[PDB]
């Protein structure tokens, strides 16, 4: 007798995506989102990765009417020892996703976001396949009796039932905080203030003005510290910072501490002042995090609800979204079997492995700051850190990309007359 | 004390207008929605009307920013092949097989565009239910409101496997035609002359200029009409590729719904051939027992609103434009009772007698336009009659006094119907009732 089979807590990328896999297998499925959608949403850059699962699940061409930019690869921008590739030393780097063959991707691109459609597609569509989709709800509790009772819409508390819980919350982690399972991480503590602009000229920072629809990372001149510039439509452009909590904190407000940090760097500073802020600033914080148990009985968590590491890699999308396809496949033959911690373990794995090389792959890039430029650009680790910035790490193997780059900061780090020690970054793994 | 000072029964354009105004306004107000939006609605082809509603509300950009393709006009056209008098009209640029306008050709008040739009319903109610919110307002989606209890303020009682109740002052009912209230009360009559029955889809790839007098007129809204059946068929633009299309007749001749779509689009070769080259991207979706009327609109701590209020014909693209501006009327209304405490029937008359009039005009329009469509024609077309018929046109029917033009219509149809041997008597129409 319980309402539902299942009970999905959050309505993004991660929620949507399982319902809608859920609906598909046959079972009874409940979403539950305490916001009304559209609603605004950091996190906007996808990488191929995502297309397979917005494929399988048949919502690509409902994405594809959208008309959000195409995302054909990636830059990275700022202001040599045996590397090669570097036309413009330093200064320049970019990488074209079709340069590598990915499985279970047959195209050339895939876009960039205003996440407020993006997720409203992905919940109107989970909403098509059967799932019942619950917003402005918010789950207060999940108590755990033979079901799962959800406490949850205005003035009025209700109670809804099931068999297993899914907790799609993203940052606001509500059963890694139920629990008490939540970890921060002790070493990344970045912070990110960012915002819309229209009529920023995304000509200006392009060497080439058909590579202006990149995604540009744009390193700044203080301690790992860089911004975003990603492409919303045509005319609307997001533009954010990122850089440890501690500078934000030594300083004194949110605007002025975005254009103080900016404008380490002229041409981007006044190419920003020829824009117009569409949007308030918006500020995220306290973001990287892990959780000892993902799973447990009748209850796991996928997307941001999870893990979450740090943005540099616009990663995110594809880990909630393929962390939803591996969990769909676990909770369908727990529903069919009837039995409800370790029918989970093989999502549990598949993940915890996957999550460990986006990790590390990301503490490397902070170590290395500018001269990661140098493995972009230079053909012996080009294709294999482009199978990073894919999104490809859901492997048996350890990438060749992510070894040798440990290697070769470890043998810098512990040599203070290599050529690049001076230009290691300040935040260590 | 009651949960809210307004409770506010579905989301359409009705609904999310009401509620943004009383939210401005400083009221709690809740608004009840048993569907997700975005969701599939009939009723795409704006009139320019709407548009003071929009800005007065504050919504235009994020309209203007949607994408919807611009309306800056709309034909009229007819099958009509027999020879007919002229009988001292002017203006027939086509004799009497097509009428046109252009909205811009009459100032309106609190207009000042060239255009208004036509839309995807889908993403224009969610816009504005997404608005109402953004002022204020409550929004409740999946939430059905299944009675309300007016015997001990107003419980209403309503989202999934879970029943609840909620408390208000006052209840609107923005149900559409799904007539809530009027259902409740009883008070809902079908219309005894009118039961048009509609069949309509989604096309992709359409040359919208098969169907049009020309190019450059490919974005207006066209509907073609068969006037010795009642019947006609529209062609309503959606994006630059996607486009509307339906068929319109009467209920006994409806009584497989795809064959007989294409039978009556059979009858223009030219948008036949066109649609063939195209790809139905939705279900064919029929729209019926729309014409109706109800003996209250207003009691102690209700009113209705929008098409839960009336609905009589989609001829003239004014459904939503009415839900628009009775949501602004019954607002004023609904304001003054809430900062007065007096939510009693009597409170509500000035909306009440506004929107009887408004209606009213609606209503013999489009009698006319059954009746005798070369009339209809030939009062577009003339110029003594042109201005003020674009008014009506225009969906502006609330300052009051009697359109000139709808008054000399009646008049000269009445004198053709006694005359059985005036030039245009073969000419007047026939509904069955
Ligand atoms: C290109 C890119 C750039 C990114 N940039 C950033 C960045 O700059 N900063 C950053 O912090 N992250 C960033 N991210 C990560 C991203 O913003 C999210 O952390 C994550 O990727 C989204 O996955 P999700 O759907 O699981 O989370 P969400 O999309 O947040 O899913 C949770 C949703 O469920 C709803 N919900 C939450 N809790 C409850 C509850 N208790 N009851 C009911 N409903 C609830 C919320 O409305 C919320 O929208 C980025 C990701 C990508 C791909
Ligand atoms: C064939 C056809 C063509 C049309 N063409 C046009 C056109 O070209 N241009 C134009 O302007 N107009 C047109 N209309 C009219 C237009 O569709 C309606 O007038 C318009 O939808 C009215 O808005 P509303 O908010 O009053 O009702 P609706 O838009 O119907 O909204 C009412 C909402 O109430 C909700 N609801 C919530 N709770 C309840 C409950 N308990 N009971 C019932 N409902 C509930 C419903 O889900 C619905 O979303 C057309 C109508 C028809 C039939
Ligand atoms: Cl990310
Ligand atoms: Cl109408």
């Amino acid at each position: 007798q319980p309402d539902f089979d299942a009970a999905i807590v959050g309505g993004g990328p991660a929620g949507s995506a399982m319902a809608s896999y859920l609906a598909e297998a046959g079972l009874s499925v409940a979403v539950f989102e305490s916001e009304m959608f559209p609603r605004p949403h950091i996190g906007e850059s996808l990488v191929p990765a995502t297309m397979p699962v917005l494929d399988e699940i048949g919502v690509m061409p409902d994405i594809e009417a959208a008309g959000f930019p195409k995302k054909y690869g990636a830059a990275w921008t700022s202001a040599h020892n045996g590397f090669t590739g570097l036309d413009h030393d330093f200064k320049a780097a970019e990488v074209m996703f079709v340069e590598r063959d990915q499985p279970g991707v047959h195209r050339d691109y895939t876009f960039h976001v205003d996440r407020g459609k993006f997720d409203l597609i992905l919940l109107k569509h989970a909403e098509s396949r059967g799932a019942q989709v619950f917003q402005k709800t918010r789950v207060l509790k999940a108590d755990f009796t033979d079901p799962d009772l959800v406490t949850l819409l205005g003035p009025r508390t209700l109670d809804f039932t099931t068999r297993m819980v899914i907790d799609a919350s993203g940052r606001q982690t509500m059963l890694g905080n139920q629990l008490k399972v939540k970890v921060p991480d002790p070493v990344f503590n970045q912070y990110a203030i960012h915002a819309w602009f229209e009529g920023l000229d995304r000509t200006a920072m392009a060497l080439d003005p058909a590579k202006r629809d990149y995604i540009y990372v744009h390193f700044l001149p203080l301690e790992d510290t860089w911004m975003w510039q990603i492409p919303i439509t045509d005319t609307i452009t997001s533009v954010g910072v990122v850089t440890q909590k501690h500078r934000f904190k030594a300083a004194s407000d949110r605007e002025k501490f975005f254009w103080d940090i900016v404008s380490s760097r002229k041409d981007i500073y006044d190419a920003l002042q020829k824009a117009e802020r569409i949007r308030p600033f918006k500020a995220e914080g306290d973001y990287s995090y892990a959780m000892r148990q993902i799973c447990g009985d009748r209850f796991l968590l996928i997307g941001d609800a999870a893990r979450f590491v740090d943005p540099i890699f616009s990663s995110g999308v594809s880990v909630a979204l393929n962390s939803a396809r591996l969990a769909a496949k676990d909770v369908i033959a727990a529903h069919r079997a009837g039995d409800f911690k370790e029918s989970f373990a093989t999502y549990e794995e598949k993940l915890r492995r996957a999550v460990r090389n986006w990790y590390e792959f990301i503490s490397v890039y902070y170590r290395l700051n500018i001269l990661f430029t140098a493995f972009v650009q230079d053909p012996r680790y080009r294709i294999d850190v482009l199978k990073m910035l894919q999104g490809d790490f859901y492997d048996g193997e350890e990438p060749k990309a992510l070894k040798a780059m440990r290697d070769l900061v470890t043998k810098v780090e512990n040599d203070p007359e290599h050529l690049w020690h001076p230009y290691l970054g300040t935040l260590r793994a």
